[PDB]
């Protein structure tokens, strides 16, 4: 009768109409002779102990909730396939891009940075873009966002920006003063400010949406040679963005208003699509960058590194359950294939450590065997054993100490990373004085036009009004010094708010 | 402008002359630079050496503990409970001893189904939950803005949640859910038409009411026995917002209820309540039409009037909200003697479920937490080590009973009261009860013309959504109520599809 | 050779000799290349958090460590099946006593009550000795001991009992003083002291001693009537035991002689036996009883209630893993299918609900997802819809409500348990005075002759010796109110040692 | 009376007869009643939920178990101070070892490797000896063992050594096989095994031995000078070993022999003292070791690398809760104060990364606010913020996000660590084919005796009996390669085992 969206339950009923409803079992399988009333001594007497079926269910309603993510908490989730379409062997050795024709199933989760698990999607915020390949040499995690580029450069800002973006400490209340003071503190964040108060800063859905890994990876192919690559999945249908107005409306009449429209376009035929690319720079150029190859707030201008096509992204599947296929999800970047390896980009090696902590935290020493984070394309033979909640043979009697004589799991050769010469002094080098200015300017100028800067203006200044005076004139210098147009313009829309 | 605003400004004016103090670790190793990160060479990779890099990094990774099942979003205050009149014949408990007894109280305002971040301004029975903290321990009275709930069985407040939360699959809210449980269960509908009345989306925690809506058992030092409601009345004026206007202060600030809580007890404007009881004798308990104990039935304040016993302040904010907001817990099994539980199977139940939650999402030792602690009271016990072990673990006492070693002693005076029951133990089918009149004699008398076409436009915006034969049975549920009610919503809802 | 359990890595590679070694992976499946090295800037450099392998095997290592079972901690397990060899239809409808030849699978632990995970088999302490039955009623806990009786017979003295048999809290040293301070304080384990003091308390291995469960247990057949009942596993292999000095050696040379003996045992073809029993009681004789009928410490004679044999229990599987399979097993008592109940007995009441609380916190939310705990001869329904490490597909996308009008799982009548009226008040009740010497009496004159007399009183003569004078005289006052003869031997002894 | 660890309750009793008992409160202060009976419907009649004090009980009695630490976990615990006695400000600029006279308050822990909670102490085991400083720069963990070096030298073999030395992981059974296999097949272990079978292998209580931090250690003085120390604290008390039939004898007595001695020897007044001394070596000379300097198999002669004095510990105070302070302890070897950093070491590189994972794991997030772990002689300010179990102020309303402009907490500019050039490939070098004999040759022939010799043979060749036939062979390799006179006494011991 109605959209997919809400007829979730006649579905279900519809499909399962034929059988006959299941017995009501307890946690163990015991039928439950009632579960509309409670034992109590005669008709208005005290609650018994001997109320097991009541015991387990209040029980298991007192534990429902797990840890949050930290960051990208609330989120939609879809299932679907890659397919290889041009041949890139020449630069990895991966499975993944073996050879035309190879489809993958993959796993992807949409979410918003500083968002609770109870906002509003449509919010002026980076979105998150994670994709699991399941590969049969394991799974690799692509963990991009809505932006080829991050607000920081350094992994040790990380929490202080997180810090800075959530709520107020003592008030619990989002803070314009917090952002904007460690926006202006930190003025390489200018290139991602822009991109997020330009118009693509609202999406008008996960459909339409680009993804970026934001990370210069290494691509090792059979010889040998590496190379340093990027990761670019552009949306086919197209980008499409909201206004202000519109977007407070829809987060007015319904918060889930982008996991609505990607459950409802999933379900009606509409696949979205995004086409994979990558940009392939050589150790040549990796040493003449006019900047560091490895900065995250530095792009790869498209006219010296071309993007190449790779394949296709093809979403085609809802969740079956939210919580067991979205909720419980977990990114790994460290887990890379054979053929793809990090870089020295410090947010990337960062990064390569953080993950898999909080997911012990949140999810368990285990989180491995949770179905939707298993590597079902192959088997995981290894030396790790007992821990909590393992629901494994535990790899049976094998022997759980390495190297042995009893024919245990032994280790590939062919599996070696790639070496690189590193030159110089083991310390702590300060980055904050390096350039932050000429891509921005030049994104500002080149790409953006007359009304699409007057927007971005105006949304800037629509968010650092609440800010105390200095911190509005330190950040007014930072637009200054990107381009005296930027500064003044956003200094007669403040001082029109004063 | 607000003082919630400018609090760095104020924090910093705190000091206004001390210097900033040195970056430590978690162990106070001071941090010689925390901007940077140790790399061999200007672009090499990381090192495991950067013991401070790992610390904030671990830490980062493990801030959030798990958000309360229900009532997750909150805002807090503390205070005090001062004691106006003398109600020591129905309760021998310190709190009401004497009069003018000052007593620090902790409170916590909340929404049912609201998650962490919703917004304040949504049509949803508001958490008043109460802590006193007392020379006989802490009292938890985990009261709601309604006098009454939905239900009336333990077993299905799990099922009445899931049906108020997000589907299964979509994770969307679905009204169809909302309205079938409601339409299978009909005894929701007093608190169903408190709910989608004016009082249903209240302006701000200062301006609604608290009520325990249990019926709780007062012993004298007599050991003598009584039946008692607890009310908590504004002494700012019941205030109300419209449908529109709710839905504009939660597309502006989220946050609503904090932010105004935050700036009243901020600018001196201390809001109170002033604590009333409801007293039932035994035999009146036995001549009640209804169920004395039914938690969807109310006592008419004709034949059981109100009577003053204190007054609840509120004077100062939370220095860190998570400290002691997001880590209270409130047991309503933590009764003082002189105050316990009666037969109703809802507080019989809670009993057991609050305990259990709390040392899930907060730890197993959570009563060592400054905010759970019992300053007021001296604890000695044999409970011993745990995850977290945090005081002393009462250091070399011994840690069995009984001993001849001089080990902490049970008093006899904290025995409860005894009253005996006959009857057989069993499962007591009780949806068929009377779920009608109350609701009836509310929407007739209590409402007036005005009040009904809101409430009426209200169920019927809300219940549009749901199926056709969902909104048949809840239609002849409101036409058993009245047949106006019904007609009416029948009417609106006809236009609206 | 030499036995089995030395042997287990050489058959499991003379089992594993056919099949290629398996690649070494990652957590996620990732091959790993090389496991034996850490990545270092050159030889004598810092390590670098590249190493993904290291970082992931060494957080698992830091996180193999379950908490342990408060009580009960040292466990040996095996697996094997149940079969009914006689009719008890007329007592109880459950189904794993319908027919005659019904086999059905069963899992096992044996366990001593105040042993650690580090400690010898071969002491003197009641043994645990508790039965899981997998039934398509879902699964049954018998958990039972090798006594028939227990130490105490309210649930509130529990903790007190197992702190005084533990540690001291400031010492971590064991002290016969807290011990038999309790034990004199509570003068209703005389008959439990006399049980494990006797020559049954060091046991022989695991099969050689009997099983109990030591509580009265309410069996209803299909008309509703209700009668109650114990239960008796008694060995085929014959009751053997060991000396003290023998004991201490063992314990010596071997802390794992029992998991080992075990092991051994089904390894070799040599499978355990145990006979099932019930002993019937009805209600006019439950309220005729001498005694109170569901009190702990009081046992039901032959003459009266004579033992009817219903099954047997056959073990035949030793663990493929211990941690999978032992570990992380779990016993909850209030897991009865329909046709057996509880009773009154306070004990089995406070059972009901510590068990669950205890695994909850032990193995986590989700324990019954583990397979050794799975009904899997039950199909599972129930409203149940989250929790940390959700592993199956969280029943899909059914309503998590109920009632509903969508074809949910629905209860069924015929699992509703006995009603009985109970009169009185609601109020706590002294019961330290019932009658705690005539059973200890009647043992101590008929069952045990004077060598095992002898034998007694010097095992709790050499026990009680390192207690407080108050104590041993407390001690001996209550063994001369059980006989003169008793007190006066054990005070004999007493004066001797010291 | 007999001694302190048996008089502890009675001592305890003394301590508090001029005082009244308090009263028996709730978890939540509410008085207790009646701690002695549930409450019942009638004499016989079922449980109730309205016993809240039972419940608490119960629940609490359920969660009193935490994991157990995976190595070291069977433990004994003491507190003391620190004393400086000698100038080595020349080499550090640490606080700790500022100037002569400085009284600074330690914590020590003793423990055995493998030995788990139950386990006896008199075991062929290495000995853990861990020193917590309290000083006004933080603490600081010198986490040491009795001896100077380790089984092996790569990070990512310790978890497989672990898992070699404990319980097979389906017997749950002991395995020399396992055991000796590792040690044979990785011969770096030579050395260690030596050490851990001569004489000291077994020491009398945890008075008679000696610590090493086994670690190269870099000392900074206020120049920026670097030099690399060792730390060695040997006890004044005198070494004092045990046989092996003295051991055996001590674990069928009594498992907790270490803990009773140390126990008693405190509470009478025998303070154990330890001598500290530090061996230093400079760049130049660790650029000219004939060995690896960071090689933790490695120990540096006293005629080249003469031990200088610097201080002594003393321990005289008991744990006033074993629990509260000695199994809640934790020990982070990467709590270091300035003037003392780490080394290249790769085995202090891994420790430094996995000892705070697990205590997080073991402990909770926040296991820094224990009052063990408090750093309660320094003042701690920064932004780590919410955790589990916040047990403090959570540092109130100050800003969470670095920088500010809001007065804040610094970072200070003078704890900046030393940077040392560091050149090569990052890859993974090989460290098995390394030099593995010279210095334990050394060690037979010259430190060594005949009898010693013949002992440490006959030890050996018991340990090694019942390993395989090709373990054995391997291991008498291994010897022989030492020394054909190891070699050859050890094959004839073997020989006559068999
Ligand atoms: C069988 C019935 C009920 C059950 C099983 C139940 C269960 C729970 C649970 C599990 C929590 C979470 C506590 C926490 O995470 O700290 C909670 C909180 C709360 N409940 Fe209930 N509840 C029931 C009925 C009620 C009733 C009748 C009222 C009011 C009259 C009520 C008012 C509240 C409030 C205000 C809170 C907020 C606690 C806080 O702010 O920390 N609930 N309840």
């Amino acid at each position: 009768s109605r959209d997919p969206a809400s007829d979730q339950m006649q579905h279900w009923k519809e499909q399962r109409a034929a059988q006959k409803a299941d017995v009501l079992t307890t946690g163990a399988g015991n039928p439950v002779g009632d579960k509309l009333n409670v034992i109590t001594v005669g008709p208005r007497g005290p609650l018994l102990v001997q109320d097991v079926v009541f015991t387990d269910e209040m029980a298991h309603f007192d534990r429902e909730r797990i840890p949050e993510r930290v960051v990208h908490a609330k989120g939609a989730g879809a299932f679907g396939y890659f397919e290889v379409t041009h041949d890139i062997t020449k630069y990895s050795k991966a499975k993944v891009f073996e050879h035309i024709g190879k489809k993958t199933p993959i796993a992807v989760r949409f979410s918003t940075v500083a968002g609770e698990s109870g906002s509003a999607d449509t919010v002026r915020d980076p979105r998150g873009f994670a994709v699991k390949f399941y590969t049969e040499d394991g799974n690799w995690d692509l963990v991009g966002n809505n932006t080829p580029i991050f607000f920081i450069r350094d992994p040790i800002l990380f929490p202080s920006f997180i810090h800075s973006q959530k709520r107020n400490p003592q008030t619990h209340l989002k803070d314009p003063d917090m952002v904007w003071d460690f926006w202006s503190l930190r003025p390489e964040s200018l290139h991602q400010v822009s991109f997020l108060f330009s118009d693509r800063g609202i999406p008008d859905g996960h459909r339409h949406m680009n993804g970026y890994g934001s990370h210069t990876f290494k691509l090792v192919n059979a010889n040998g040679e590496a190379v340093y690559c990027k990761f670019h999945y552009k949306t086919d249908q197209g980008i499409k963005n909201l206004s202000v107005e519109d977007a407070a409306r829809l987060s007015q009449e319904d918060p889930d208003y982008g996991i609505r429209d990607l459950f409802n376009a999933i379900a009606t035929g509409k696949y979205p699509s995004w086409t994979f690319y990558i940009q392939v720079m050589t150790f040549n150029q990796a040493e003449t960058f006019p900047f560091n190859p490895f900065d995250l707030t530095k792009v790869w201008p498209h006219k010296d590194y071309p993007l190449i096509p790779v394949g296709k992204l093809v979403l085609n599947r809802n969740p079956v359950n939210y919580f067991a296929e979205v909720e419980q999800i977990a990114f790994d970047p460290s887990n890379m294939p054979p053929g793809i390896e990090a870089s020295p980009d410090k947010m990337l090696q960062g990064r390569l450590f953080a993950y898999p902590d909080t997911h012990r935290h949140r999810l368990g020493p285990n989180y491995l065997h949770i179905p939707v984070n298993c590597p079902y394309r192959a088997r995981v033979a290894n030396y790790q054993r007992d821990g909590p909640m393992c629901m494994q043979d535990n790899q049976g009697g094998a022997p759980n100490y390495y190297p042995n004589s009893f024919g245990a799991p032994e280790q590939q050769p062919s599996a070696l990373e790639h070496s690189i010469q590193y030159s110089g002094e083991v310390r702590r080098f300060n980055t904050a004085n390096d350039d932050n200015v000429t891509q921005v300017r030049a994104f500002y100028v080149n790409v953006l036009n007359e009304e699409q800067r007057k927007r971005l203006c105006e949304n800037i200044a629509g968010h650092l009004k609440d800010a105390q005076i200095f911190i509005q004139k330190k950040a007014v210098k930072n637009f200054t010094e990107v381009h005296p147009d930027y500064g003044s313009h956003i200094q007669a829309l403040l001082d029109k708010y004063n």
